[PDB]
Order: C-alpha cells, then structure tokens, then sequence
RNA sequence: GGUUCUCCCCGAAAGCUAUUUAGGUAGCGCCUCGUGAAUUCAUCUCCGGGGGUAGAGCACUGUUUCGGCAAGGGGGUCAUC
C-alpha cells in the first residue's frame, strides 16, 4: 500500500562527476546495483545519457567489448 | 410344524442359466437304478501344441527422480520504431 524521492536528488543534481562534469543525465543500472561500493563505471547510452552500470560487471564488461569510446569512469562525491 | 417297523448296497448339492425370481421353480451340473457299447476314462513317462499369469523389462501407453544438452517463455544489459 507503501509502494522516485530517492531519484529526485539525482533529478535534483550532484552524485555522479565523470571525468569531473557536474549535472549529466546519469542514471543507475540494473543487472548491477550499482551503490559507492566498488566506485562505479560509466557508459553513454544513445538516449537516456550516462548510464551508471556500475564498475566491474559482465554487461559493463560486454559494452567494453563493443564501443569503448562510450565507455566513460565514474565517482561519487556526496 | 409333524410325518410312526427292520436290515442291506450306492450315495449327493448348496453351482451355472432364466425367472414380478432371488428362502420358490424349471433345464442343466452332481445322485441312484436299469439297459447297451467304444482299452472309451483316470494316473504316468515320452511326444505335438497355444498361450502371457507369476516373474522380469521400460521400446511402446502412462508414470518417476537425477545428471546432461537445451528449445522456448521469464528478468535485465546496449536496444526499446
């Protein structure tokens, strides 16, 4: 009955600073849960902007193995 | 329900079928007596047989676990026309 405030810091900026810019359209991954454990990893997507895929993980590693100019670090910050 | 003298020989059935039949009856099965014929009949060993039961098996009809490969659908990844 309890069932986007989480995402709406991300939609209200900061976190991710790849290659430190500031406000890029990041967003979490999935098959990976990315959270400021092993850093993270970025990737640009065609649509929907960086896709934090989290450091480390097949489909991550799978995209390193396509198009690695799309392939993009990762931090944190606060 | 009961059915009164005596000895002798043999000696059943409580089954099938039908029955407004299912505790009755009839045909037949088994009884007895009489007559008449096949070494006809019974056991046995040898011989020629069909069997699908026990048992066993999992090719088939089903069922069952495990391991393998893996359709194909599920969840995600880039995609999302």
């Amino acid at each position: 009955q309890l069932q986007y405030t989480p995402q709406n810091r991300s939609k209200d900026n900061g976190r991710v600073v790849v290659e430190g810019v500031g406000n890029l359209m990041h967003h979490i991954a999935r098959c990976c849960q990315p959270i400021p454990g092993d850093e993270i990893v970025g990737f640009i997507t065609q649509g929907r902007g960086i896709s934090v895929h989290r450091a480390d993980c097949e489909q991550l590693a799978e995209l390193r193995s396509h198009a690695p100019e799309r392939i993009v670090d990762a931090v944190w910050g606060e």
